[PDB]
């Protein structure tokens, strides 16, 4: 894993975090406890602020910026699919980003909504809570069924363990 | 190159199968001879069985990875093109798929087939073998002349070439 | 960084030029004074000629490749955003690229012109200078305004002094 510092800001990693192989962060980006940063994922926090949460895992080869006076936020429970950008976008509590999706700037997904796989969703847009998206653009296709919130419920769980325990052969 | 196991499963790869620099290999993972697996491409087997087949290239950042239950089978002498998502796709033999694209659950693409750049292929949809699929979905648009046919032998072989080539170079 | 030659062909570097971590060049490649070339890139130069302008910058997890007798060609000034395919592109000076973008074989991307996000321009399809494509397959849609330029400007100003920040770092 390689750690740059920007202008006098460096990154503030929570110890419980796992950082996989081939990562990089750079900057202004603050990680809590227990998220997991997968495999060739980079994270570039020397434009504006990164916050990620904790129990928040971004998938394998992620990217994740910022454009001027616009904060990456991403809040507890989130889950990034496989190559995701993430480009100073506001995701909500326990939403879901479907791999391969782009998210522009100053584009708020929801809490607990699900951004299916592929998607773009436009600078500014704003994704209700708790409903799927997809497309590109993406529009909401449908609110979530409790069948949705469970497995997405599951999924963020076996990936906090999955962080562990990939830290763990880390050794 | 970055090896690891996972509960109890362990990468088995060919002799002459050649591993990039940055390329991650996790657990249950089987890897055919002549193979090629380029830079930056992730293979997480810590879901459900992947089997990748012989003389196979699978190009630069990929990520290969899988749901409950649906093995990623890739049989003999298939192309995947650069920066694609495999999630736990059925590729079948000497198929092509285009880079940036999209591959998705029990998705299965026939013998032959080639999947346009770009595209997106969702969940269970099976494409017919010797037919060429473009889009998001993924629609068949018509077969494969002789001449295609011929484009992809000319690509599969070349990647084993290519592949031995860098592998001696690594050494 | 992996640097690679390919038959009897090495990457030729300006000593100004900063090369990212885990960043992969090989073969028939020129790379320009101060460009910047990101984080988990791939220039593959092993099929056609690659040659890179100067203060021009590759952004992270980019694929840069060719196809048989299409050299790829990337002018001084231009700006190529994140995970960015690139494949025997030919992309004029001071031009933008869109992250996410796939900008397939022989297209031409005229100069300074700007490609939208997530925009897939298909092989041959010719872009015309100072103006904005979009979607997939990408379609002009207007021309880029007097601040457009001003802000195509900036970016690639920062880029420059961006690269030559994290280069010193790098030592
Ligand atoms: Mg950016
Ligand atoms: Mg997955
Ligand atoms: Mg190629």
């Amino acid at each position: 894993g390689m750690i740059y510092p920007y202008k006098g800001k460096t990154p503030q990693i929570a110890a419980s975090a796992f950082i996989a192989d081939y990562v990089t962060i750079t900057g202004d980006v603050v990680i809590g406890e227990e998220t997991s940063i997968w495999f060739n994922t980079v994270i570039r926090g020397d434009v504006a602020p990164t916050v990620i949460g904790n129990r928040v895992n971004i998938q394998d080869n992620s990217i994740l910026h910022q454009s001027p006076n616009n904060p990456l936020i991403i809040e507890d429970g989130v889950t990034v699919g496989h190559q995701v950008i993430l480009h100073s976008a506001i995701v909500r509590k326990n939403a879901l980003i479907g791999m391969g999706s782009i998210i522009l700037d100053r584009a708020e997904i929801g809490e607990g909504a699900f951004i299916g796989a592929g998607s773009l969703v436009p600078p500014g847009k704003k994704i209700p809570p708790n409903t799927l998206a997809l497309g590109r653009p993406a529009k909401v296709v449908r609110e979530l069924t409790e069948d949705d919130i469970r497995e997405m419920e599951r999924i963020r769980r076996e990936y906090v363990e999955k962080g562990q325990y990939y830290k763990a052969l880390q050794q």
